[PDB]
């Protein structure tokens, strides 16, 4: 996250940490959000590789210990059927991951809530991403969990020529985009939080920003809708 600030230890209990075996070490590459004690999901592109990988949950700062964290590993991966490796411009830019078991809840550890089937959010409404990525364009990861206020560009707006052109579809959130704040390498997967009737909820997972930079002025960062595959998390959390 570039241009964000620490997030508090107990703001976001869904946000994950999804890690692959690198050498004989655990390397955090992207993020998540829990939705099922034992189910996560996040993107596509996250999983694409033939790793090994695990899911971190009550996790703070990545490099101490925080006295919070569980470790999880994936049991299945299920992506998205229309998901085409590498072409994150076509969109369907998500996934879900079986836990090998059920995570315990607390004050730290909590299912994220989920938005109603189609419900597409007003332009300019308030949210936040958070994560571990890149604080600056080709910079480093985060130690501590990063948030920044992202709020949301409408399809109109963001589909408009000045800013992310046909590139960006209606199965697309976008939100940011001042130059200052924005998403960042190793944020991919995780959520957008946005306030709706007084509570958070998870209306996108991180996706892509501009091939020029994270932070680029009239170049939101661009998340997959999740309110357009209720039906499709459903089913395989149903049929898995
Ligand atoms: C997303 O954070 C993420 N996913 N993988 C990674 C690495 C491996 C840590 C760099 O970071 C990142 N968004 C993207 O990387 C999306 N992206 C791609 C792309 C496509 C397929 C697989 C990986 C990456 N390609 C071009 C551009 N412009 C992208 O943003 C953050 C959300 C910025």
């Amino acid at each position: 996250v570039v241009g964000g600030t620490e997030a508090q230890r107990n703001s976001w209990p869904s946000q994950i940490s999804l890690q692959y075996r690198s050498g004989s070490s655990w390397a955090h590459t992207c993020g998540g959000t829990l939705i099922r004690q034992n189910w996560v999901m996040t993107a596509a592109h996250c999983v694409d590789r033939e790793l090994t990988f695990r899911v971190v949950v009550g996790e703070h700062n990545l490099n101490q210990n925080d006295g919070t964290e569980q470790y999880v590993g994936v049991q299945k991966i299920v992506v998205h059927p229309y998901w085409n490796t590498d072409d994150v411009a076509a969109g369907y830019d998500i996934a879900l991951l079986r836990l090998a078991q059920s995570v315990t809840l607390n004050s730290y550890v909590q299912l994220g809530v989920l938005p109603r089937a189609g419900t597409i959010l007003a332009n300019n409404s308030p949210c936040y991403i958070t994560g571990w990525g890149l604080t600056r364009t080709n910079g480093q990861l985060a130690q501590t969990l990063q948030q920044a206020y992202l709020p949301t560009v409408d399809y109109a707006i963001c589909s408009s020529s000045s800013y992310w052109g046909s590139t960006v579809k209606n199965s697309m959130v976008c939100a940011g985009g001042d130059g200052v704040r924005s998403g960042c390498q190793g944020d991919s997967g995780g959520p957008l939080h946005c306030l709706v009737n007084g509570q958070y909820a998870v209306h996108g997972v991180t996706s892509f920003v501009s091939r020029l930079g994270c932070n680029v002025t009239r170049k939101p960062t661009v998340f997959t809708r999740v309110s357009a595959y209720i039906s499709w998390i459903n089913n395989v959390i149903a049929s898995n």
